[PDB]
């Protein structure tokens, strides 16, 4: 089952028997894939175990499978187990129930809906500050994380929910998905060990976080909101299916956003210049520390370009996936069923043949002046076609709403103790090693 | 394989195939077995998926297997796991690797030793008073698990280390291990399944408890006690190996201490006259509550009624375990090689052919006016032999001490909310159902 992809002529590193190509994991996913685009070209195969990995990186190629091809061939995303009852959350769930519930909730985050959430969103963007404040008035370095993460919890609860929590460090034991070596590597590798761990009711999830939040969610039926949005669209919707899809949305609306809100503001720092360009015009467009709203946040052109070069310098997909499910020839490319075609998105968010100076954190890539040089099926970061990210839109928002409300009242500076350069985590996930501490100062 | 206990003519309950007879344990290991005592006899033998369990009752027996031949024969308890670094824990570890690990311990409890406890354990002796006079003096019902738990930590934890910690509620994160069904139905009837979750690094004892005690103990090397001990023996013990013993010390001097001592307040509450009677000794040999010594406590012949009789009725054991390690013909019957020999503590405790009204709490079967007619080989809530319960005698201290310094202070009474009668957990470990509450009043 390892000559699969030198019998289709596809290039790629030779597979030890039974771990096939894990072991080049050792400096990481993207390390690799860099590697590789460089070592291979345009399309080349892999294998984690026995599932081979088809890389492409044409943009036609990627338009294809994200969105030509979608509902056809690649609408599911590589299989993750063992989760127990988290099966039917949405972006694991497959072909027709993975529909059924994506539907269920893409008007949760409309337009007219969004703009509901920014006089919320308002609230805790001050309590961001006086949070800040402290450790600002105390020269304390801070870590960004800690407070950019108790920031986005109470945003994510509020939005979706009803409850709020004003930093009695729902308690956030989000503190799970531990990505790593063992167990993960006996299963990506072994893989009908899934079937077994799952008769046992063991799950990746642990016990704690899941009753934690298995319950917590009961309390949240008080006698229009995410949750109001599932009970009036259940009136067949489980009980439990409910609860699945709520952990989805309360991690991704922590993690993410706490994660590239840190992201950013390291990149701020070690650029005095494009942090004093995005001050002024965040005060050219809410003067007195006018409060920001939803128009205005659109409205702010450098914003976006500095969340874009971030996203692009940290793609937190670093891939994108999806599970070819019956034979196919894409693009004069025959693709068999079962391999699973991998978009590198780490690898070309810095291909020099598309970037000029990768490495460097430039703004200046996506001004109106230069954004038509960038190709739409190169960057990514939210993915893209029917199966992009679901909560785009209102991410960028809340990103953006925080990143005003602060620049308006502090600065930031590198301490003795920032790791400059920043090493990635050489590990699993898109993190940093040591976690971003930056020195704040009151304006 | 299931055709074992009818080829050597042991009766026992049908097993079906690859379950054994686990169904039967939908009321529980005790229920189980008074019914087979009472339905086959002196000896029977069932199936734990296809390890075969003999049940002897015999006294002579009994003792030929937990004393005679304990070193040649009956050695080690059944295996269990997965548990990873803890198999070097003394109470899992077998063969040479125990009497090692045994020897090495065995001093830690000396008479000398257990006396230099008391001046320390008499300290929290009044918190624990103090921290019931406060849910004394407002009358709130009490969990007595919850205060007799806080005082079970604080002494363990200086009596074998030096950490001291008031209620703050080494946090007692111990608050793993919790047996019942699946995945432990799992394991002890497909067993080969052990080997797997070994290699994934799965472990039936968290991660989160094992790396927070995992490092608490790197902490414990501040530059006689039990730790102590450890490094003047090791100057070949491994680093990893202290710890695991470390847990499990802690982990029995907080569970078992405080759940005797909750299961002994019940038991007095639920009558009135004994705990008068037993009040009326302790403020004779400790008149104008008078500080508890160790000579004390092995003087009050009451007091020890009392804990034998609660230990009578809630043994924390249950049953007696020992794996056979070779061909015996022990009594006059042929053991095979493989079998697990056991010895049914809990049915033991309440046969009619032993004890006059077995389920009634009577403390005089314990006088020395009727203590000869009490087989030691029938009643062993610590075990026997040379594998049995190596810190008995400080448990007993322990918890004797605890008893004075609290019935000296304040007496206990029902609450409406008390089950009555305690319904013993129909799960696997010694608990209880309903947790016990019960209503203190100040002397
Ligand atoms: C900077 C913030 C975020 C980034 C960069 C991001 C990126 C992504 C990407 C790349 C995917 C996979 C898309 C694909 O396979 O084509 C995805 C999926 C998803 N994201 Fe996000 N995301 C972010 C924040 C959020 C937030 C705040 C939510 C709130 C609910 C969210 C909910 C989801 C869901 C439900 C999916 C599943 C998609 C599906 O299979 O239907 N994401 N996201
Ligand atoms: C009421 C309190 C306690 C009771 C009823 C009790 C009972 C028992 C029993 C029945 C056994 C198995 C004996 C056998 O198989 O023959 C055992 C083993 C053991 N107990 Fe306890 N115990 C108590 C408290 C403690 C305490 C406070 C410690 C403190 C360290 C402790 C440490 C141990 C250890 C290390 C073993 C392992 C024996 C071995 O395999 O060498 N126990 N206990
Ligand atoms: C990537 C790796 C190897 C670390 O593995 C996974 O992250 N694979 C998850 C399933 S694909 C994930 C989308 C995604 C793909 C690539 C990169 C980043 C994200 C997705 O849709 N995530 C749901 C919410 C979310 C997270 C982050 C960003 N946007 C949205 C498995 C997974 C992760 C975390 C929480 C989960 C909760 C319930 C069910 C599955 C969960
Ligand atoms: C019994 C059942 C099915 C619930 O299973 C186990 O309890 N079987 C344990 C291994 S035999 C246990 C002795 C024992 C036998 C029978 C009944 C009660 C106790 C033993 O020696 N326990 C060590 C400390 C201790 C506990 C309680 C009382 N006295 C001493 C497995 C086990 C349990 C708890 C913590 C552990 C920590 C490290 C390694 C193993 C551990």
């Amino acid at each position: 089952s390892h000559g699969l992809f030198k019998k289709l002529g596809i290039p790629g590193p030779t597979p030890l028997p039974f771990l096939g190509n894990i072991l080049s994991y050792h400096k990481g996913f993207c390390m690799f894939d860099m590697e590789c685009h460089k070592k291979y070209g345009k399309v080349w195969g892999f294998y984690d175990g026995q599932q081979p990995v088809l890389a492409i990186t044409d943009p036609d190629m990627i338009k294809t499978v994200l969105v030509k091809e979608c509902y056809s061939v690649f609408t599911n995303r590589r299989p993750f187990g063992p989760v127990g009852f988290m099966k039917s959350a949405i972006s694991i769930a497959e072909d027709e129930e993975w529909k059924r519930l994506r539907s269920l909730l893409s008007p949760t985050f409309t337009s007219g809906k969004l703009k509901e959430m920014v006089p919320i969103i308002a609230q805790y963007g001050d309590v961001l500050v006086r949070n800040l404040r402290r450790e600002a008035e105390t020269g304390k370095p801070v870590t960004l994380k800690d407070v950019f993460g108790a920031y986005s919890m109470d945003v994510i609860t509020s939005t979706s929910f009803g409850v709020n929590i004003d930093s009695l460090n729902n308690t956030k034991k989000l503190l799970r998905f531990d990505f790593l070596d063992p167990f993960f590597l006996s299963i990506t590798v072994f893989p009908f060990l899934i079937p077994i761990l799952e008769v046992l009711n063991i799950c990746v999830f642990p016990r704690e976080v899941t009753n934690f939040l298995r319950k917590s969610v009961k309390r949240m039926k008080e006698s229009v909101d995410f949750l109001q949005l599932m009970i009036d669209s259940q009136n067949a919707l489980s009980d439990l299916e409910l609860v699945a899809q709520s952990i989805i949305f309360i991690f991704a609306g922590y993690e993410t956003t706490s994660s590239v809100l840190s992201f950013i503001m390291y990149e701020l720092a070690t650029h005095p210049d494009v942090q004093q360009k995005l001050q002024e015009e965040i005060d050219a467009v809410l003067p007195n520390k006018a409060p920001p709203t939803y128009d205005t946040v659109l409205q702010m052109e450098y914003l976006d370009m500095v969340v874009n070069e971030t996203l692009r310098l940290f793609p937190i997909a670093m891939r994108l996936e999806r599970v070819c499910k019956k034979d196919v020839e894409i693009n004069g490319m025959f693709i068999p069923k079962g391999v699973v075609v991998m978009i590198p998105s780490y690898a070309l968010h810095r291909d020099p043949k598309y970037w000029t100076e990768p490495e460097k954190f430039l703004p200046e890539r996506f001004s109106k002046k230069n954004k038509d040089n960038i190709d739409p099926y190169i960057y990514t970061p939210f993915g893209s076609g029917p199966r992009n990210c679901i909560g785009m839109r209102f991410a960028l928002m809340n990103m953006k709403l925080a990143l005003i409300r602060v620049l308006q009242n502090f600065s930031f500076k590198p301490c003795k103790e920032t790791q400059i350069p920043l090493k990635l985590s050489l590990g699993g996930l898109l993190q940093p090693e040591k976690p971003v501490v930056l020195k704040v100062e009151s304006r």
